[PDB]
């Protein structure tokens, strides 16, 4: 009779990392007969289309449900009214009355008052979505947003033409919620639930009320909070029986901080660990780190569930070294190019395939040019099928300075590909057996890493032996049955 | 048949100092059969309530009338219309038409358009006063202000939500005046007397016209201008027979200026003294100072009238030293703490009671902590009954660097309390007889002042003898009959 | 069958220099039976009144026509409608409905809402033109501009009360064009031809379309572009047969630039000379300069036509030295005062008459005071009859550092007045024969110029001989028949 609620601010088709885990964690719990659903706290006029696509693409399980604060009230409003809000559509159409249309593109058209030449409206049609912008004294003041010719949301714009206020509409066109938006930072202020004629300080206020309405105050109701920003939404509920857990997915220490600083959102979760049921960390290393620095004891280690897909038909014999990750400073791809340069000198043959995109994509691209490794290092860009990429690698390398567990390397080892990576906080140390299933390089030692890639990339015997021992290892440690038992013990306690 | 008009920009229940004098000066002239009324130049929707309270509290005489520029036209408008301005209240109510109410507090409620969710209005009810704020494109643009459910004033707000324009309404809701307000500084620009369909450059322009309409151009009409900011309102009238006098209530030299600078407003009055009937100064010291530095001769000394209330039943035998004044830099309470420290060392017994509030209240409070005089110096805060406080003092001390006359010390001497104060510009020198009725300490000599407080606070014989000689002195010099004769001589001349 | 179109952004009664030339160039071509008309690209509600006046004053030839982009569409709109746009005038009058009028001056009146006291409108009547400003939340938002009580243009104002959008109306009050105005710089953005329901990126876009509609793509259609800013309006047309020429009227090198920089607008014309029919320069000196610095060869020298008016009845015998020019830095009037000082020392008699106005008028006025030449140097201000001024001069002096040809000095020589000027780029060298018809002073040599003015101003024989030889010379070189033949050769080629 247990029921899990996993919290994250939003869900999207592009969005990854944490969501991927949550999606899979939901499959496992649903398989274990504990419905584990996702709760989001954002507005999306097309959430149905997003979820429908996520499930079609097989990223999200068919069983997994997504609860959303704004949809919750939208349903109350849908049930409350019976005829369409004809007066709203009449208001919109009346505004566009004695006007002349000046087409700019296909969908794009502008509307000017025939009697005065005043600029009235801008309209942009686009398959299913239509946008109507209303002007006043030559400045856009409003934006009516339609999906399938039915309005779902209206926005008011300030002097700097920036959203200062939102209004969401139900399936009949009636307004159910409105809210002030800080134009500068985009922060959500006073939220007005027009359907219930109730005011809320901020969105947090609203979601706290919502979670109290959604989740039954039973010891059987479990709240796992993945998204660290969503933590106080959970933490602030009046629930006295329902269980509250928080999951830390990243190394809690502020990245590139010799001062010993902590990540704001994470620090807050860790600090309150005794005030809730528990704080879940992925590695046992992180658990001890937290217990040492903080005067709190409700910290627990529960690894991510691991998807044990079938290993490729055959090993890669060619000297191809791979890496699949987001292009961000924490991943230190800058160091990867420095190792790549050291490797290609001692052996010209070996090629490096770097999949991914982000901020540092440009810096790394220019870095290859200067180091003259254009014929060896190839930035293969974004990938949608990363499992198919793994088939083509002899070994996977990771320069990452900061990690939570490094599931990416774990996922590589299942595909019988050995990992040569820097021993960092946190993860590699747990699953990489140095000189057995891959190489656990001492941090920053680019010369040692270069030597070990050359060793492994040249011997086809080692690459196959270390790769097979890598999969055998993950299967042993990361047993899905046991990780589930770990959770159950924690819930039933 | 003489009639006096005393000018000050505004009147209020909190307001003090000058107003107190004006109020009492009005009693004396009314007693002498010369009606002396107050003329104000500010908008207050509740002026009746203010005056009613001032007179109930006995601060303002029952006979004293208050003439006000905005009330003057309001009466013309009241007399001009016969039915209520129904169309205005209809306009306001129509704005609040198809709306939904979202209560925040008791009086506070918000109004949103049922068809569109637009934020329409904010309403805050509060016993007699109601406020309606109207919004446009999520920003407040207008504020209708009601008293007893009848609108009296409307305000328009700029982009930074600041008053840029006012409209006052009469007893029927009709507009009689409107005016532009500089949003930055709050300055009043173009004033439009809608009742008379007349435009005015500034408020000065308007009040000048008003004073010409109010005051008869007879030699029997006397204008005393107390408020220095109101001076040009008087000075600029076309009156050829009516008398124009200006009163300087403070030391005309810019405070804390070694350069020998003059106070803008005051300098202007002094400079024009020959162009008007006269400039009245409180002390004979100030009179000579002005005559020396300025090439003008219409300066006269006429002290403040003094209220000779009954002295307390008995003297204070306990070592309690007092001070009742506003907490401002000119009063130099910082020096008072330095004298208090010097005194408490030589005699632990003596306690200091400092009544009053202002800007330097915080600095002085922190100053007592550091000097460790918490058990001796007590900041008794604001007082409403200062005469009752005087009963509890053995002697009154004053560190004030700048004064106009120092009526506060005079008022203390009437209550048979000797004054130990710094000899400054202007006042003490006239009424304090050193080593006879109090101590006239050489300025900044905190060591001499400390020694004299100790002398007086210890000898109960001296404290009673000097205190009695203090009252005997004020009664002699500050004879109410003679001060009145001084004025009469000036008017009849 | 040839037809010329001369381009300049605008035409006005005050405007001079280039326009004067264009006007005269049009007379000559009309006289030679080639209609040469002016094409402008600006809005003026009273263009008719301007042209009517230009032609009355005899500045513009009666035959010369002025084509204007905005008038072009206005005519299409005039022809399209049959009844007056009654609804617009109804809209304006309805806005001014229940209002009270507060007169400020004669034409100036303000309108306030009788029910609420709201500031509605500002109206300023002025003989033929009327202006109505509409306010909203106490701020002007719109300005209806009338000529003979018929509205021609409306303007929308931003938060800083600055024009952000224009709407022009036809002879019936109907809107035909509207356009966005960048409030900061005053730049014209998106132009909407409401009559044709067509959008245009910028004004350039619009005028390019217009020129294509106006000018027939025949080899007989000639486009001369005088105004350098109007160049791309011409340059960007799709015309494959019509001739495109550009005229440079000034020294193309950026003034006061030791770096060897070029004037943006001019550089662009010169750079594209091979892409068009030709680039016309006034002097042969400038032609070579351009051909040297730029890898282009379509540069041609065609002087300005010269108006050979009758020389005065008699020479000026008095020691009067003149100068008629705009007060700008390029003219270097600062140097003229330095020469004037050097001259008046060696001979007190000689007086300097400096006609003109501009920016440096103030600096030069203060410069005469310091140098103490008040009794010799007289700034005669702006002149409307410059030919009558020439009668009163013995000799004309020019300190100008930068010139295009210096027609002003040529015009002086026709009036038999010798020119003593600095040899600069470009012009003087062509028409001044040193020690024959005037003096061609080596640049900056103020001492040599001083000596030559003294020589000439003293000898009445020389002043008459050099002056007569000056006119004889201009007549020879600047033959109107030959300049016309030069153009014809270029067109017919």
């Amino acid at each position: 009779m247990k029921k899990i609620f996993m919290m994250v601010h939003e869900l999207d088709v592009n969005k990854g990392g944490m969501t991927s885990s949550m999606f899979n964690r939901s499959k496992e719990f649903y398989d274990a007969d504990i419905p584990a659903d996702i709760v989001t706290f954002d507005y999306k006029g097309n959430y149905d289309e997003i979820i429908k696509a996520l499930k079609k693409q097989g990223k999200m399980d068919r069983r997994t449900k997504m609860y959303n604060v704004f949809e919750y009230f939208k349903q109350i409003s849908n049930n409350k009214h019976f005829k369409s809000n004809k007066l709203l559509y009449k208001h919109i159409s009346e505004r566009l009355k004695n006007t002349i249309e000046i087409e700019e593109s296909k969908g794009i058209s502008r509307y000017f008052d025939i009697t005065t030449g005043t600029y009235i409206a801008y309209i942009r049609k686009s398959k299913s979505e239509k946008v109507i912008d209303f002007f006043k004294d030559n400045k856009r003041i409003e934006r009516f947003s339609f999906i399938d010719n039915k309005v779902h949301m209206k926005e008011t714009f300030n002097v700097d033409n920036k959203v200062c206020y939102q209004v969401f509409y139900d399936e009949k066109g009636y307004p159910y919620i409105s809210r002030n938006i800080n134009a500068n930072n985009g922060a959500v202020g006073k939220t007005y639930v027009l359907v219930n004629k109730k005011e809320f300080k901020n969105n947090l206020a609203l979601c706290v009320y919502y979670l109290e309405k959604l989740i039954k105050d039973s010891k059987d109701s479990i709240m796992i909070c993945d998204g660290p920003g969503s933590f106080p939404k959970m933490f602030n509920t009046n629930h006295k029986n329902a269980q509250k857990y928080g999951v830390i997915h990243v190394n809690h220490h502020e990245n590139f901080d010799d001062t010993g600083a902590f990540k704001k959102s994470e620090k807050y979760i860790i600090e309150n660990a005794n005030k809730i049921n528990g704080v879940i960390v992925l590695t046992e290393a992180q658990r001890l780190d937290i217990l040492n620095q903080f005067d709190v004891e409700n910290i627990f280690t529960i690894s991510n569930f691991v998807k044990i897909h079938n290993a490729p038909k055959h090993f890669q014999t060619e000297k191809i070294v791979g890496h699949i990750s987001r292009m961000v400073p924490t991943k230190r791809i800058d160091l990867l190019i420095e190792v790549a340069e050291l490797v290609v000198k001692k052996d010209n043959a070996v090629k490096f395939h770097i999949y991914g995109e982000g901020s540092v994509k440009d810096k790394i691209a220019k870095m290859i040019e200067d180091k003259n490794l254009e014929r060896n290092v190839f930035l293969k860009g974004y990938t949608t099928t990363p499992q198919k990429c793994l088939e083509d690698f002899k070994l996977v390398v990771s320069t990452s300075q900061y990690e939570g567990q490094g599931l990416s390397m774990i996922e590589a080892m299942i595909s019988k590909r050995p990992v040569v990576a820097f021993d960092i906080k946190y993860g590699p140390s747990d699953f990489i057996e140095d000189n057995k299933n891959g190489y656990l390089i001492e941090n920053h030692n680019i010369n040692d890493m270069a030597d070990k890639i050359l060793q492994l990339v040249n011997n086809d015997v080692l690459a196959a032996e270390f790769g097979s021992k890598a999969r055998e290892n993950i299967i042993e440690k990361y047993s899905t049955e046991s990780i589930l038992e770990k959770w159950l013990n924690l819930f039933n306690s």
